[PDB]
């Protein structure tokens, strides 16, 4: 039965361990920041097992105005990231702060927690740092902590739609893959720039670019449905958009330089069955018109997969192939009619995080459908974009075989 | 109105002049090209029901004089099925070649003997001064070393024109994108996807399929051949040859399964690829082009098998089909308000009709020596673009084998 005893937990519900986990933000900065707008209500929605206890703001008034707007019953408010970090009262610290910065706070939260041995998570949204160095770092760094959980937010892994696809995949539906194409879109990186955006997203240097963030949840997600980990790359990243055209209340005429790559062509082997994928990603405006400007299509021996939507967002799976593992095929259609995404992917990410709690240090979810991701599956995707970039830059078809080591 | 004297030109009608400078001034100078073919096997041979078709129609332009066949036994039986009257059987290449009577040779032989042949040809023509076309089918050659050289003799030969046939070029849907960049109707080009399939290099092999197309060592394979008239088909609608390119290339599917045209556990070996990833930056605007080549079945159900989809700044141009193509616009009418167009010929035989095509451009040329067309829309690619092409294509095993990136900057030379 749907309302049965056994369905409790499932339905949010918590008999009387079963305690909620206390949760600590960093970068819940106003009642209207993403946080508020993305984490806050996810977790506002599983209040049997979370609960919100800190604030770390660099003032006192900031954490309170936020505390009473958001309502907050079992929140305290901190002065200092070093203070925060040793709040006994926390159980799982999540960071949300831009990249460039997760390296400083993210090292200071391992350092100052030490102490703490209530805290059990540490949460941080990818990508993990804004270079290779900086997140091999705080892996290192957090390895050296055996009872403290990392995990790193791609809730792609957690899309309905992904999900979908990797069972269908998982389950023999399409058979062996044959090959595989993808194209994406940055958003950003075209000829226009949306009003006000931090000039951080269009510098080479912050580590945040169409390489770095949108192929790099694409083509993780990738792995993850297929199962595998590429063995060799080959890519070529272009500039041919230097300088933008910002708009406005929608176009102007203002220009403005752009560091940031606009255009990423990427192709490799997949390791198991050494199966061929193809790769574009533009970069933004603009959109493709006469196709869908994200679609992902993989081809079986035994049927097709295809995802796509609107890169700017309304998706859907198409699946043609046996329902099975004489043979006969059947066509699927899969759309949500109207699922909230980025709010209900990181939620899921926190049931999944429940999960582990509630019901039972793990390596990294690699390509389990159970668990979440940690910061060992954020460093294998650091290490690809890495080799990305040394692969356009040498010219060369680099072997990533050994990155997930 | 639609059989107007204005029309006469289009409908491959060519009226007497007055003119000097002009083939049609005169009788003699206005006979029809006298054509001799090395690959008239039968009534029903792949010419049979392509090239000849084509000359056929073009009878007022074109005729037949000559066929090379191991066996005459062959070429008269050939003769009589097709009602030439005006050709003579040949028992001997050197012969066919000697004969003067012919103006254009046309050769359509399995790609492993178009070196010999043509090279045997080229060496026996040597005397006959009517010899003005040689007219072979792409690939040129089985391997670029053998090309390189056939194009090596022919540049030597002053008064021969050479024609390749990439008759991609002439698909009105290639025609028609051409128009549409040339234009500026999508701006400038920002980023290409292409995808194709080899149709037989996949899962299951057709019943009675020729070996050597299976045999890496043939030179006929997925990419020599599908990609390379696909890809030469991309660098003429967008203007430009590549810049550099990476490829990776797999052989996953080392057995097929036979048919008739059905399954069986029968079982076969196949040393060609299977797939193809190709990549690279065209030298105009260094723009990115990604490409995947299947094999061939299973087709890909959830999206058209063939697609060139270009994306510019001002719009966008996709060609999609399985012969089925259509190719689609929205873009700026000429070069804000963007329009759609939907461009798709009912019922266009392509076979016949695109080689058709090119013996229409050779008429033309000959009624109304050139190096390349490159990406001229007049004339037809010659040998020379044959031999840039198998330049691109030795790059693609090349970076393959080698794992790099390479630069293509100068094979157009």
């Amino acid at each position: 039965h749907h309302h049965s005893s056994e369905n409790l937990y499932f339905q949010g519900h918590m008999l009387a361990s079963s305690r909620p986990i206390r949760v600590g933000f960093v970068g819940l900065t106003s009642g209207k920041s993403w946080v508020a707008k993305t984490h806050f209500l996810a977790i506002q929605q599983l209040s049997s097992q979370f609960q919100i206890v800190a604030l770390y703001n660099p003032t006192l008034k900031s954490s309170l105005q936020t505390i009473e707007q958001l309502q907050l019953k079992h929140a305290t408010g901190f002065d200092s990231l070093e203070s925060f970090a040793q709040y006994k009262d926390i159980d799982m610290i999540v960071v949300s702060v831009k990249v460039p910065e997760h390296y400083e706070v993210v090292k200071n939260i391992l350092e100052h927690s030490s102490q703490n041995l209530n805290l059990r998570y540490l949460y941080v949204e990818w990508a993990l740092a804004a270079s290779v160095q900086q997140a091999e770092e705080l892996y290192s760094i957090s390895q050296q902590r055996a009872n403290l959980q990392t995990i790193i937010c791609l809730q792609g892994r957690k899309s309905p739609y992904i999900v979908r696809a990797k069972e269908l995949i998982s389950e023999g539906c399409i058979g062996d893959i044959n090959s595989i194409e993808i194209s994406g879109n940055g958003g950003w990186y075209g000829y226009e720039r949306p009003m006000r955006s931090p000039e951080y997203l269009y510098d080479i240097e912050s580590g945040v670019n169409l390489i770095s963030n949108s192929f790099g949840h694409t083509i993780d997600v990738l792995q993850y449905i297929t199962g595998s980990y590429f063995q060799k790359i080959n890519a070529m990243i272009s500039n041919n958009i230097p300088t933008q055209f910002l708009l406005d209340e929608n176009r102007t005429k203002e220009t403005i330089s752009k560091t940031c790559p606009d255009h990423l062509l990427f192709q490799g082997i997949l390791e198991n069955g050494k199966v061929p994928v193809s790769c574009s990603f533009k970069g933004g405006t603009p959109v493709k018109k006469l196709t869908k400007n994200l679609v992902i299509d993989i081809h079986g021996t035994k049927g097709d997969l295809k995802i796509e939507g609107d890169a700017g967002s309304n998706l859907v799976l198409y699946f043609y192939g046996i329902k099975n593992g004489e043979e006969e095929q059947t066509m699927e259609v899969f759309h949500l009619r109207n699922y909230n995404s980025v709010v209900g992917n990181i939620l899921r990410i926190y049931e999944s995080i429940a999960d582990y709690h509630f019901l039972g240090k793990f390596d990294k979810q690699g390509f389990r459908f159970e668990g979440f991701p940690t910061f060992k599956d954020a460093i294998i995707l650091h290490r690809l974009i890495d080799a990305v970039f040394r692969s356009d830059k040498e010219e060369k078809t680099l072997d990533v075989s050994k990155i997930m080591i």
